[PDB]
């Protein structure tokens, strides 16, 4: 069951609703992330998606489940017409709202007869008073802004119509905005978050097969220098990795240890852990971005703000917490699209493997969730199957494995695909 690997667990009516109106068994981790953060946290989202495969459910499902109203703001007229028809045929009442259509649909929208209203950014700019009325009389579950990259002057597909969608948060500060786009440009999403005036936005990135990441799992011995020696190359007196390198460790003690023995070879490296000031941390980034230091030995803490294109190696010195955290950590590697490697070095005596450590948690539901996650991360590490296939299976939809051409099976895919 996939529903086991979601936190919170989608309730029984949520599952019923998905099968009834969309015809699916379970939510994928990213879909659930976006949907739940909309419904329960009312949190602005930026959803990066390489295709429209599982893209619609993110903004269509929420207003259907609560039975209120969702607003999709898009310039893609014919794509909007196809989705309006698909919703109508799935017994979801939906319309295209524009100046031409207004006389037939507007009264019905105002009296709450539509779950999902598609509009152009042109039309939306004029009728902010209509939006405030709908918030007041029904309540708007969310506003989806598709092709959100069109708000950016520095993007490749700029649209004048998008300029005044900034006023949505001024007009509706309580209503969450789901900004959708097909570009993984870090500068454009900063334009999207800025121009749409988004607050503490959840960022997600799916539909990409990351063919330039090689995955390996490898038994850890005990001796640190023994374990890392394979990854090291000397140039004169000092030692160095082949490129920019991140070594995530499960404990704060380990980051100090690993950094300790890596220093003895005069390696250009530094720590980044929980128990320190958000001041020394600021420089380590700027050093690492400017290639002043080569390696960073960190915990789960380091990563969220990393925009470094040329990360060549990620190493998990010890089994990671779970697949969620692992997916995030490896996802930072090789953003430039050049060959990078992601190695796990694990032993059975790692703190994220012992089950009789989580028995301390007395909340039944949460304890069972953490055990399913530990079991599944364990199943991945011991696997003799394709590391990429396990990860795509769990995180991405079926059509990302199908669309994944000419990497799975090759000597650059994973240790299991090699031998
Ligand atoms: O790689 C991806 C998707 N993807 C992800 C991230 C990312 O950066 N990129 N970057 C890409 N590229 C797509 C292709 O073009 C280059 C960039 N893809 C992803 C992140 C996003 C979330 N994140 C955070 O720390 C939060 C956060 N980020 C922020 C950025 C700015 C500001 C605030 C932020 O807050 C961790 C990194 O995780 C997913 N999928 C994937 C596909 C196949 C395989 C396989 F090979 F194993 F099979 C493994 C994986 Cl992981
Ligand atoms: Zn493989």
């Amino acid at each position: 069951d996939d529903k086991d690997f979601l936190w919170p667990a989608p309730n029984e009516e949520q599952v019923t609703c998905l099968k009834m109106y969309f015809g699916h068994s379970s939510f994928k981790p990213v879909q659930w992330k976006v949907i739940h953060s909309v419904l329960e946290e009312r949190r602005d989202n930026v959803a990066v998606m390489a295709t429209g495969y599982g893209k619609s459910l993110c903004f269509q499902y929420p207003p259907v489940y609560v039975g209120k109203i969702g607003l999709v703001i898009s310039p893609l007229i014919s794509l909007m017409e196809d989705q309006v028809l698909q919703l109508k045929m799935s017994n979801i009442p939906a319309c295209f709202l524009g100046s031409a259509q207004s006389e037939n649909v507007l009264t019905d929208i105002k009296l709450g007869k539509y779950r999902i209203v598609y509009v152009t950014p042109e039309y939306c700019s004029g009728n902010m008073g209509l939006l405030q009325q709908l918030e007041a009389d029904i309540g708007i579950t969310l506003i989806a802004v598709d092709e959100a990259h069109c708000i950016s002057e520095w993007g490749h597909d700029f649209r004048d119509s998008f300029r005044k969608l900034g006023s949505l948060k001024t007009a509706l500060p309580m209503v969450p905005i789901v900004a959708l786009t097909a570009t993984a440009s870090s500068s454009i999403r900063e334009d999207i978050v800025r121009c749409l005036n988004l607050r503490n936005p959840q960022i997600t990135c799916t539909g990409f097969d990351r063919p330039n990441l090689y995955l390996e799992v490898r038994r850890k011995t005990g001796n640190i220098l023994q374990d890392l020696q394979p990854f090291l190359v000397k140039t004169s007196s000092h030692w160095e990795f082949e490129g920019p390198t991140i070594i995530y460790c499960p404990s704060r003690k380990m980051t100090q240890q690993v950094t300790g023995e890596l220093r003895k070879l005069n390696l250009s490296c530094g720590t980044y852990h929980a128990g320190m000031s958000f001041s020394t941390r600021k420089d380590i980034h700027h050093r690492f971005v400017r290639d002043e230091i080569q390696c960073v030995i960190a915990t789960i803490a380091f990563g969220m703000g990393i925009n470094k294109a040329d990360i060549r190696q990620v190493i998990h010195y010890g089994a990671p917490k779970d697949m969620e955290s692992y997916y995030q950590e490896i996802g930072r590697a090789g953003r430039d699209g050049l060959q990078s490697s992601c190695h796990v070095l694990w032993a059975p005596a790692d703190i994220n493997l012992n089950r009789h450590l989580l028995t301390e948690i007395r909340n039944e539901k949460f304890r069972l969730y953490k055990l399913k996650m530990m079991a599944k991360m364990e199943k991945y590490l011991h696997s003799s199957r394709c590391r990429r296939q396990i990860i795509l299976s769990h995180f991405e939809d079926k059509q990302v494995q199908k669309a994944s051409l000419g990497i799975m099976g090759t000597e650059k895919c994973c240790d299991n695909c090699r031998s």
